[PDB]
């Protein structure tokens, strides 16, 4: 089929063109499989400085062997000092989590997002229906940071004095800016005050 | 810390610069977390046309919920027609699989590569030690295609008449070309003749 | 050694001297399901793990549910908790135990969910209250899997149960969440929590 | 219903009327480990799954091994196969069964590994030969996990066993792979396969 022939052609000419014209990783990036812009473009860094895992809806699920293997290898073997969870606006995973459809094996993966919805129902309830998905994309990032900070791998690193920070941002495609959701942890105590403040701030609604 | 401030700065100016100057996915790409060049650069395609999963040593393990969820969502929900496994030269995963070190949780993930080594030991044995890792990177791609073609998700798609092809390439950083290892499957019967021919071809060695 | 050498002797002298239920229990529990229920061998198809969990994304537990439901054609799935559960007590403590703590974070989330109720309770009875609440929550999880909802969708007969076995008196006690469809899952789950919230002196 | 309503009655009238081993068995098997070994309740810490597997990357089975080895401090791990195994027969057939076939591909790889041996054998005895070979291979897998090799490394006492329970005569039969260290794992694994390769008339 033509699409495969086109990759071979696109590849051959790209390599030829790069030649005509003319590394330790420092971050573990946990992003979404349906994110559109690659992390190296968005952050403008050189090849090799990101070690990358991508899964549906940028989740850190307590018992995933694939993501947890990557986090252990990055922290214990490669000695990386910053883990970043990046969500994004118009996320297909989040919309699929709020819809009522049965999609098969993938719905099982998305049930973790539905539990987060009910945790903040009284707030989201006194919000007009059409604004809820944007608030939930924000709250999901805050809860995944809270999850990463509770793993045995991260808590044990903090306990033995290893320097490690956790960050939770949203990539806003409408202006290309990364927006800080306010949960930033360098320890167990900072994880709690920071998580609690962020939710209280997120809970004062526009009177409209 | 400065590295985080530098991402914020790099992001703000990239977004400003893109503005100063100025989508259905078609492939599922299964590549390696330590690959250096992103798939969208290497293949020269526009944002959104690849749905992407990245794990250590580009594996399709029979029972991984993360990778299998992605493959089911791509095939059954998004209707993608081509799955590509891309290995690469100087792969850190493959070298870590051949070394004798205990690295922790990650070694468990790499035990699947060691089983492939023993399957082709008589060939690899009559090869000089220093050339074995390159032959194994090639043979791993051939065996992962063989694995993807045996999953319940792929065999059931073929059985119900859905068009789907599987490909196994190696990205050679030394010339930027993608090299076909010779296993290409559009059905169960083509998977077997093709896999068997490829191994027999890979087994005639340089007399030197 | 000795402990093993003995094992063979026991067996050697012991040798001289279609299942209808899928049972999901705890690796701790000491009385086998077969014993406390008094069933014939081969009647039960069995999975056991730490704190009797149905985690949304576990390939081991999910495979067993699909094989049971789709290939063997079983009509009842039972989740059984128990008092003095090691998994539960481990989840309420603050110790770090390694890889297993990750498996146990699912229980700690359930604790926060019912904090006001548990917080106007006496300290010495809170763990028993959590063991009861856990069972209610795992049945709620089993009823939300794609494998179980698809069987209901297509009209297959399947029922879900959540009980607590008390070692003290040996009696199974029904916790009140019982589902034969998605709507019965909601109503019984909600009624169950409200009853738990009426507290006695 | 009826089947359940009965279950409670049995239990209700039944109620009237530190573990030292980790046991990994098959979800099929019908005689509990506790019965065929004749041990006291609480002595065994139990995990059961389809075809008694130790897959390199299973979080459920690995969690249990770590909790058992690192927190409870158990010194023996036993893998038990059995004759007339449903998982094994399912792996040798060509049918598609759904999600479970993915779990079973690990057995089919083992079959190809010993094809010449099995190919100059009579068709009617090949499955029994594969059941024996599977047990040998899963012990070999358990002995290569990071959790088990790290315990050996640091000097902790731990032994691995691989047996086959024959329903016909009720006797456990040792398949010959027995490991107390990594070197004893290699030698006994190799000797075991060579014996299997001497065939009788
Ligand atoms: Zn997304
Ligand atoms: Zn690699
Ligand atoms: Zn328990
Ligand atoms: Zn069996």
């Amino acid at each position: 089929m033509d699409k495969i022939k086109q990759l071979f052609a696109n590849n051959y000419s790209w390599a030829q063109r790069m030649k005509e014209e003319n590394q330790t990783p420092h971050y573990l990036w946990i992003g979404c499989s349906d994110s559109r812009v690659p992390a190296e473009k968005l952050t403008n860094l050189e090849p090799g400085e990101l070690f990358v895992h991508r899964n549906v809806a940028n989740q850190v699920i307590h018992t995933d062997f694939n993501c947890l293997s990557v986090v252990q290898y990055a922290v214990d073997v490669l000695k990386i000092e910053h883990i970043i969870i990046c969500g994004h606006t118009n996320c297909g995973g989040i919309h699929a989590a709020m819809a009522d459809k049965d999609l098969g094996l993938i719905n099982n993966w998305l049930l973790h997002i539905r539990d987060i919805w009910f945790k903040h129902g009284h707030l989201l309830g006194k919000l007009s229906p059409e604004k809820r998905a944007d608030m939930l994309t924000k709250i999901n990032v805050a809860e995944q940071v809270y999850n990463l900070g509770r793993t045995s791998i991260v808590k044990s690193a903090w306990e033995r004095g290893q320097k490690l920070s956790l960050h939770g941002w949203v990539f806003d495609v409408n202006d290309g800016f990364l927006v800080d959701q306010g949960v930033m942890a360098t320890s167990r105590e900072t994880l709690e005050i920071s998580y609690r403040n962020a939710i209280a701030r997120l809970s004062i609604l526009d009177e409209e």
